[PDB]
C-alpha cells in the first residue's frame, strides 16, 4: 500500500535510479515501520517537467498510504542530492 | 470521466498495450455500465518500478470516477496476466 | 505547491511542450494569482493513453492546489489546441 513516487526532470541512469529508490525504501521503512516488501516505489523521469519556470534540475516526490515526516522529508532530500545531484531547495516532499 | 490507467515495469509492446487497454475498457463498460466513449485509459511504461524491493514484472492499476469491483478486480488481473505475463500476485487494483 | 500536469498521446517536440507549459504557467499565475516561482507543470507523454477507446489525439490535463477555472478552463483549452493541434472537445481539464 505504501507509495514513494519521486518525479525529475534529471535523466537518471539505471543505477542511478536503483541507488536513489532502495535508499528511499530503505528511509520509509525505517522512519515509518512498513515491511520492505509492501512497498511500490518508482522513479518517473519527466523530460519537460519544470519548476518556477526553470528546466534546472528538480525532484517531486509523492509518498501515499506522522510526526517523523519532518525526518523522512529529510532524509529523502539528501538522498535524492547525493544520488541526482539536484539542489535540496528544488526537491520537494509531499504526503498523501 | 471514468480512467483506468495500468502503470508497469514490462515493457508492453504497442499492440500488448492495446490488448490490455481494450479488454480492460470492455471489462469497465459492461461490469459499470459506463460508456466506452466516456473512458479514458492508459498503460503507463515505467522502467524503475519497484514492488517490494524487486524489478519483477508488476502492474499498479488506478481506476477512478461498488459492490462489485470485487468482480472487476478479477476481470482486471486476469486481464494483465494473459496480455503481459505479470504474475496475479503481482497485480494491485486501487480504486479511487 | 499549485500543479498542472498536462497528459497527452501527442507526440509534442520539446518546443511544442515549453510552448504549450509557458502559456498555461502564464495563464494560471494570471487567473489564479499564483507566482510563477511557485508553480510545477509539466507535459507527459503517455503514447498508449486511449479516450472513447481511440488513440485520436487527447490532452488530460490535471491543475492541483474557484469561480474563474471556467475561464482558466477556457485559456487551456485554446492553447493546448495551438500548440499541439488538439481539438477542442479532446481536451479535458480537471481541478483539485
Amino acid at each position: 500500500m505504501p507509495c514513494c513516487q519521486v518525479s525529475t526532470n534529471i535523466n537518471a541512469s539505471d543505477d542511478d535510479a536503483k541507488k536513489a529508490l532502495s535508499q528511499i525504501e530503505n528511509a520509509i521503512s525505517q522512519v515509518l515501520g512498513k515491511p520492505l516488501g509492501y512497498i511500490m516505489s518508482n522513479l518517473d523521469y519527466q523530460k519537460h517537467m519544470r519548476f518556477g519556470g526553470s528546466h534546472d534540475g528538480f525532484c517531486f516526490v509523492r509518498v501515499t498510504s506522522k510526526s517523523n515526516n519532518s525526518s523522512l522529508a529529510d532524509k529523502i532530500t539528501k538522498i535524492l542530492a547525493s544520488t541526482l545531484n539536484v539542489k535540496s531547495e528544488r526537491v520537494f516532499i509531499e504526503f498523501k
